[PDB]
């Protein structure tokens, strides 16, 4: 019944493809607006409707341009959007200390960490992030005598790795040296005498000191496919053989679970590896100012900054098996082994 | 140098092999030894090992036999094995309030369920497991005028899920008419009208009535790639379209992380689904005398029962997009799609 329905998410859904290249679901929507219910901070509503950022700016747009919202006192819905998420039944949005040591000797050092740079696209988690990685990493048994290999360190592991005392040796390598100095003289405050920076071009094939050398990675690799399979295709390259485990975040941010299923696509049938985990909201980023550069910024009249730290990824947990493989030499510009 | 390395873990990982068919890696025989330390209590050691039970059994009988582990007080290493973890490093294994009125209410309600039958394969979750599942598929979106389908439901979720008030309308198949007797005894006591009981042959053609009809689909399979195939492809078929969430769990303790690869390259590939979702222990079921029927209970001299329960699964969550597809007619032998 094309001539009765109401065709209100079908208009809202095509306008916002009009703004945008990510796909769009009549859920992408409905998610926005369930948030919109909870909150009338857009930073909330990014945060709460898991969708994209482009994306949520995009709907938020159309459902403007539509007369659904209004962005003249924070983001609330209008009489018609009242009418609109009454209509298609949209509800309202619901939502360490044993290691305590460690965590206070971990806020001890970075109180003095360099400060984070643009330059250098540097964007850290929590203080309870790092050393609840630690903690997780430990109960999948990765770090206690264990090698571990950090590709990029901007969230400060190392020094949280280095203070759990657990893992026979650590390798860092970050382009920025002012973290990978801080790390070095960290490691002599603390006594801890295996840790090493690497420090070589991560296009060029691995040096036969970083491959295959690892139990354990870990990284926190930017938001593209072609990103993940560099840093991902490289740290699984870096691990002795089947049975090493891999730790990186992944965003909903900034990832459509479209782009997740190519994600894993390329986990599975590229790397031919296994996920053990994916765990929502673990890693917390401490608020860099990335907000303020975004389009939701210019979104709402009055300018409001983030009230809390909205900016979380999901940490992923993967393990090599027979017949697992990364990149050892050229990245490739499409799947290779698949 | 195979002259003078240790041939410890290589000499045990063959025995095991003459075990098992199950793929045996070193470091399915350290996450038994890792276990070990922490626990002289084998229920406990398979649950913190995370290896399939079988294959722990196996593995605690090849260091038996070449002299590493004792079962005459529990399951403890000898010298010989003391020296064993200590050559390889190995350490030892370390590891709802605000819906209180829902637990008390289904507290109350399942007292009284129906005796698990053997005959039904009938092992089901922890009340606070129940709960808790309904509090995290709404924290998704997933509930709230939503139509859920309920495939097998000997964990009794159709009953907190009307408790919560939540679903537009839920459907249940079981088996176990006893089951869908009391949901529906269960029902009319709460006041939820839009419960209705699914009877049909699953090996049989969807019908119209749920092909294509729910939001979310719920259910906890056997242990095997070919019934995982059978209950998640079907479920799938019973999704709406993308954006429709499935629900399932997986356990460590009857598959092993090779079998979940192949589980995840099904999903992937086969019905072209994502994962937003892999918690682990996320399902406690209650102890229904499983351990007493497993050869687990033939290896210790002395028989103890688990003192908690040790029976745990990884909670998947999954969603439909573009182009995702279920089974909808015959369940084929192999994959079809992919
Ligand atoms: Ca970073
Ligand atoms: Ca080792
Ligand atoms: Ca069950
Ligand atoms: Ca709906």
């Amino acid at each position: 019944n094309l001539y009765f329905q109401s065709n209100a998410m079908k208009e809202i859904v095509e306008r916002v493809k009009t703004k945008t290249k990510i796909p769009v679901y009549e859920r992408s929507v409905e998610n926005v607006l369930s948030a919109v219910l909870a909150s009338d901070d857009i930073w909330r509503i990014v945060d709460l409707s898991e969708e994209p950022l482009p994306l949520v700016v995009a709907i938020l747009e159309s459902l403007n341009e539509l007369g659904y919202v209004t962005f003249e006192d924070g983001v609330k819905l209008t009489e018609k959007g009242e009418e609109l998420v009454a209509e298609y039944g949209i509800g309202k949005r619901y939502d360490l200390q044993a290691f305590a040591d460690l965590l206070e000797q971990f806020r001890e050092i970075v109180k003095d960490r360099p400060e984070p740079l643009h330059e250098f696209d540097q964007a850290y988690v929590t203080p309870e992030t790092t050393v609840a990685r630690v903690i997780l990493m430990h109960t999948r048994g990765d770090l206690e005598n264990k090698d571990i290999f950090v590709l990029g360190d901007d969230d400060l592991t190392s020094i949280a790795l280095m203070l759990s005392g657990l893992p026979k040796r650590i390798a860092v390598l970050d382009i920025d040296e002012r973290l990978t100095k801080f790390i070095e003289k960290a490691a002599n405050e603390i006594g801890y005498e295996d840790i090493e920076i690497f420090t070589f071009d991560l296009r060029k094939p691995l040096p036969d000191y970083a491959l295959h050398k690892f139990d354990t990675f870990i990284t926190d690799p930017p938001e593209t496919l072609e990103a993940i399979r560099a840093f991902v295709g490289r740290g699984i390259a870096t691990l002795k053989g089947p049975r090493c485990a891999g730790y990186f975040g992944i965003t909903r941010r900034e990832s459509s679970l479209d782009k997740w299923r190519e994600i894993q696509k390329l986990l599975l049938n590229e790397f031919n590896v296994v996920i053990t985990d994916i765990i929502r909201n673990f890693n917390e980023y401490v608020n860099w100012g990335y907000a303020e550069e975004t389009r939701a910024w210019k979104l709402i009249p009055i300018k409001k900054l983030p009230e809390y730290n909205w900016y979380k990824s999901y940490m992923f947990r993967i393990e090599t098996l027979e017949g697992s493989r990364g990149y050892e030499d050229e990245i490739p510009e499409e799947d290779i082994y698949n």
